[PDB]
């Protein structure tokens, strides 16, 4: 399938080029396999999401996105026009409060949460879950995303917006989760985006348009808007039978556009998500 005029970040996905427009991609679109969505909640009732969307769990006193990014994480993932993973299932775990915040506490029992609750759902074809959020170095953080990952879900976390190394931050820092950077439009590393050797792969996070609170759109911009590529591309290779939700990251570095990018310190790997379609 083709998606002509889409936005940039799903044409690079799809591109050993930057500069284009069309995301190229399999019709099956991740239909099969769940991804929860671990943010500030989702706005299910967006159109944009043509039903596939479900809140399923909030630590706060509604389930309601007052934020917007959780909606915006979600529609990278698995909205019609903005998504990568168009056929997906959604799930909202709201973790985080309408001002974007949350505690290390609620944070871990919501990992602890889709790691029992993907029991209880019909997911034949793998679980994702995407976090995009972080802090400072904690070990109990780190150590939740590790049973999240070990339980049999693919952990997606984003790197961090402190154009700094992301070993001082959690859960980024953990090694066995799927840690990305922010790349910008012109396959430059985005300026705010952490960097390390814990990164495991770059996608584009640098001026994303996608699904916003109110039915609305909106263009942001962080390693936050990357993670939800590769939680989204990822989805769709479980479903298209080329990895497991263990070796999922790996697989997606091993068929990266490779030396692409560029503004990426030594000890940093030059890794692009690419999902290797071809008609
Ligand atoms: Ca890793
Ligand atoms: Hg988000
Ligand atoms: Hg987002």
């Amino acid at each position: 399938a083709a998606q002509t005029n889409a936005p940039w970040g799903l044409a690079r996905i799809s591109s050993t080029s930057p500069g284009t427009s069309t995301y190229y991609y399999d019709e099956s679109a991740g239909q099969g396999s769940c991804v929860y969505v671990i943010d500030t909640g989702i706005e299910a009732s967006h159109p944009e999401f043509e039903g596939r969307a479900q809140m399923v769990k909030t630590y706060y006193y509604s389930s309601r996105d007052g934020n917007g990014h959780g909606t915006h994480c979600a529609g990278t993932v698995g909205s019609r026009t903005y998504g990568v993973a168009k056929k997906t299932q959604l799930f909202g775990v709201k973790v985080l409060d309408d001002n974007g915040s949350g505690q290390y506490s609620t944070i871990i029992a919501g990992m602890d949460f889709v790691a029992s609750d993907k029991n209880n759902r019909n997911c034949p074809k793998g679980v994702v879950a995407s976090l995009s959020l972080g802090g400072g170095y904690s070990s109990s953080v780190n150590s939740a995303a590790a049973r999240l990952q070990s339980s049999g879900v693919m952990v997606a976390v984003a790197a961090g917006n402190n154009n700094a190394d992301a070993r001082n931050y959690s859960p980024a820092s953990e090694p066995s989760v799927c840690t990305v950077g922010a790349s910008d439009r012109y396959d430059r590393r985005s300026s705010f985006s952490n960097y390390g050797s814990v990164l495991d792969i770059f996608g584009p996070g640098t001026s994303i348009l996608s699904t916003w609170i109110g039915g609305s759109t909106r263009s942001i911009s962080g390693t936050s808007m990357a993670t939800p590529h590769v939680a989204g591309l990822a989805a769709y290779l479980m479903t298209l039978g080329k990895t497991t939700a263990a070796s999922a990251c790996r697989y997606i570095a091993d068929t990266a556009n490779k030396g692409d990018l560029s503004n990426i310190p030594f000890g940093t790997v030059n890794l692009l998500a690419y999902n290797n379609y071809q008609a």
